[PDB]
């Protein structure tokens, strides 16, 4: 239909995956987190003043659900550069971006990301663990044969923050880095110290 947009935006030129392929692995509650983390996900692309082509992979069983019925009149469907698709194919390479361009974002990993590039496709995990599942993701992208690659962020949480952030919470932050290419402002945007 009509969202609300920043009609000054642009494209980032990168695309964000949210690897939702974790169902069986969160209860209800998180299930619901998840679904508003999404929603907040698009809010944050909207605003950005420069966006990314994001999408929703695999987009099935509760998580679709909730979306087919608590949230049926956001008209998912039809959301601007936010797409939902029914398989993770796009993870393995597609006709826009190819495999020696994705990257899996995980905080388990000693590899800092240094910037991000347009031409790529970064995949963060779609899960709402409160990093219960050690490694999850890390070990998962092993499998898949994806490189891996932290937030360079750790430089500006201490200790006794949380390092390992949420979906949604990522997504903004790598939007926000797009201002100015600056990893701290972009991290203090979202992460108010
Ligand atoms: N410091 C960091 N560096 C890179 N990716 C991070 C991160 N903190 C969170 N993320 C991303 O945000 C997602 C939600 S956090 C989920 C944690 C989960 N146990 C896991 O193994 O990944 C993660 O899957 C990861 O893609």
């Amino acid at each position: 239909h009509m969202p609300r947009i920043n009609v000054n935006q642009t494209d980032s030129g990168i695309e964000i995956i949210l690897d939702c392929s974790f169902d069986e692995l969160m209860n209800d509650k998180e299930i619901v987190s998840l679904s508003n983390q999404v929603t907040r996900a698009y809010s944050a692309n909207r605003r950005a003043n420069h966006f990314a082509e994001i999408k929703v992979a695999p987009f099935d069983k509760r998580l679709k659900q909730r979306f087919e019925t608590t949230l049926k009149n956001t008209n998912y469907e039809n959301w601007n550069h936010f797409k939902f698709l029914p398989d993770d194919k796009i993870m393995f390479g597609d006709e826009h971006i190819s495999k020696d361009k994705i990257v899996y974002l995980t905080a388990d990993t000693e590899e800092k990301l240094e910037k991000l590039e347009p031409g790529m496709r970064y995949i963060v995990g779609g899960i709402v663990d409160k990093n219960r599942y050690k490694e999850l993701c890390l070990k998962k992208a092993q499998k898949m044969g994806i490189p891996t690659r932290r937030l360079p962020i750790d430089e500006y949480i201490n200790l006794e923050g949380r390092r390992v952030l949420t979906t949604t919470h990522v997504v903004q932050l790598m939007l926000k880095y797009f201002d100015d290419h600056n990893w701290k402002n972009a991290f203090e945007s979202v992460l108010p110290p």
